[PDB]
């Protein structure tokens, strides 16, 4: 289970598709990105597309899927290529397992 939702997730980041989002972002999410503060599905998303629009090719990989009971604890990398310069972000995210996963924070760590 923790494992096709951190699949799912890595799918929806490469659109920012919408329906994903309703599925996988609690509606009370929190995303950290250093300064920038989003709470919500909706800023969720807009956060995902603006990145999709502006880099050539980003790439997500999940390097640590961690369970203990109804947490979920996933450690992810962003490669950010734009005009032969690469960015390397590193994030955290938290979801609850309500059988149903839900993302309750993603902080840029």
């Amino acid at each position: 289970s923790a494992r096709k939702f951190a699949d799912e997730f890595r799918e929806m980041m490469k659109t920012g598709d919408s329906t994903k989002a309703d599925e996988l972002f609690d509606p009370n999410v929190r995303v950290e990105v250093g300064d920038k503060r989003y709470h919500g599905r909706e800023q969720a998303v807009d956060w995902i597309r603006h990145l999709v629009d502006r880099y050539d090719h980003i790439e997500i990989r999940i390097d640590h899927i961690t369970v203990r009971g109804d947490r979920i604890s996933i450690v992810f990398t962003v490669h950010y290529e734009k005009n032969g310069e690469t960015t390397y972000d590193r994030y955290v995210m938290v979801a609850v397992d309500r059988g149903r996963a839900q993302i309750k924070m993603l902080r840029k760590g």
